[PDB]
């Protein structure tokens, strides 16, 4: 109904960002990620700078899609993925892998080291964990209590993450001094990189173009301008169940899904609170099925 002549793009405008915003309290922690066994670092002049910068850009960016500046999620997770790039220091290493699409000749690891200690116990007191043995060229079989994240696309059930965690804890402190010992700290650091016993093995880069073809239609439809409120949060926790749990990029994917889900939502006025305390969103969502995250995302949020 309305055109965009610098997007080229036909569209129907939204209300675009709220006049009533968050307070400056809540704005710093947009895009924190607070865990339950240490908030400390979301409380640093460092990161709630980081947090209210997100805050704003996610604001801009809801106005461009309001005015069908942005007309795909590949698109929109650009601006997201430009944005978090910004916020890196001079020199930074990393660069490459926050400005990169994960591909199909790489396994993708997070081992579940500090700052995900609190994940072993959500793996192992989960609802769908089942226990399992993993063989393992250095540790030998380990018992691993085992939650297993599957996706529905069109009739085809995929596995996204998949979270180990070992069960065995005498054996494992007696088996890594062995490892230590014999191959120094280091190196065996290196390896476990890959390898550590409690670990996500996360989505199969190659099913990354199916998905990021189903987050431009779930983008297609989120920016409807005659959805219920329920059908628009229901469309915004989706499109940030399947970026965060894709995992589409080697580095930054939590916060661009995020920016992402939150952004989509202020196109539409809504000026959604920050995650509670505690609940770290990339987490919670590779640890739910899409469903169960939808039906749980409003409480994820501070109100
Ligand atoms: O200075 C920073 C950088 C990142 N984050 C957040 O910490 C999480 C990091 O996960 P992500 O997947 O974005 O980054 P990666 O794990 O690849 O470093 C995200 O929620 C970010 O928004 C933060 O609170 N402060």
């Amino acid at each position: 109904t309305s055109f965009n002549e610098a997007s080229r793009t036909s569209f129907r405008a939204l209300p675009g960002p709220s006049q009533r915003q968050l307070e400056v309290y809540d704005q710093c922690l947009i895009g924190a990620a607070r865990w339950p066994d240490d908030s400390s670092k979301s409380n640093t002049p460092e990161n709630r700078a980081y947090c209210q910068s997100m805050y704003n850009s996610i604001r801009s960016a809801g106005d461009e899609i309001s005015r069908g500046g942005i007309t795909s999620f590949e698109e929109l997770w650009g601006r997201a993925t430009e944005w978090r790039l910004s916020k890196l220091q001079r020199g930074e290493p990393l660069y490459s892998a926050f400005a990169s699409e994960r591909t199909s000749d790489t396994d993708a690891v997070t081992p579940l080291v500090k700052p995900y200690k609190s994940v072993l116990a959500r793996v192992v007191d989960h609802e769908d964990a089942h226990d399992e043995i993993m063989q393992d060229n250095l540790f030998g079989d380990l018992n691993v209590k085992v939650y297993r994240q599957t996706a529905y696309l069109h009739g085809n059930v995929i596995p996204l993450n998949t979270f180990r965690v070992a069960t065995d804890t005498e054996y494992l402190r007696d088996r890594v001094a062995h490892l230590r010992t014999e191959l120094g700290a280091k190196a065996l650091k290196q390896h476990l990189q890959r390898y550590n016993p409690d670990r996500i093995d996360h989505t199969n880069a190659s099913y990354l173009p199916i998905i990021k073809d189903h987050l431009n239609d779930l983008y297609r439809q989120a920016i409807s301008s005659d959805l219920s409120q329920a059908e628009l949060i229901s469309l915004i926790a989706r499109t940030h169940w399947w970026a965060a749990s894709a995992m589409p990029d080697q580095a930054g994917s939590a916060a661009k899904a995020e920016f992402a889900a939150r952004a989509i939502a202020s196109a539409h006025g809504i000026e959604l609170p920050p995650f509670r305390n505690g609940n770290v969103s990339d987490i919670e969502a590779m640890l739910s099925g899409e469903e169960e995250f939808v039906e749980k995302y409003r409480s994820l949020l501070d109100s």
